[PDB]
């Protein structure tokens, strides 16, 4: 991808983030990011999502992920603005029973 490009899908990713209490990356075959998904549809938070398969700038989109957050898997979690990483420390953070005061506090759950 171009600089351009990257540094497009950068402020488009930081914006979706900003503007949305929980935002999920995430691809549409992923197993682990239709695992997300379904446990927030269960928890009733609600979530925005962006299949980078089904975008032309999917790759731009997520190499900026890794520029910006240290990872690059499928799904990439935010909550509350805040960065928290895959499927795999969403579901920790449940164990903890801290995930839902968490959607909770930001709005994703009503």
């Amino acid at each position: 991808p171009t600089e351009e490009q990257l540094k497009m899908a950068l402020q488009k990713a930081q914006q979706l983030v900003n503007s949305n209490p929980l935002v999920v990356f995430s691809k549409t075959y992923a197993g682990y990011c239709s695992r997300v998904k379904k446990l927030f549809d269960q928890l009733g938070a609600r979530y925005q999502t962006i299949e980078l398969d089904q975008e032309s700038d999917g790759d731009a989109i997520q190499a900026a992920l890794l520029q910006w957050t240290g990872q690059r898997t499928v799904p990439n979690v935010f909550i509350g603005g805040k960065h928290i990483g895959g499927c795999d420390s969403v579901m920790e953070k449940h164990r903890d029973g801290k995930l839902v005061p968490m959607l909770t506090e930001c709005g994703a759950i009503a």
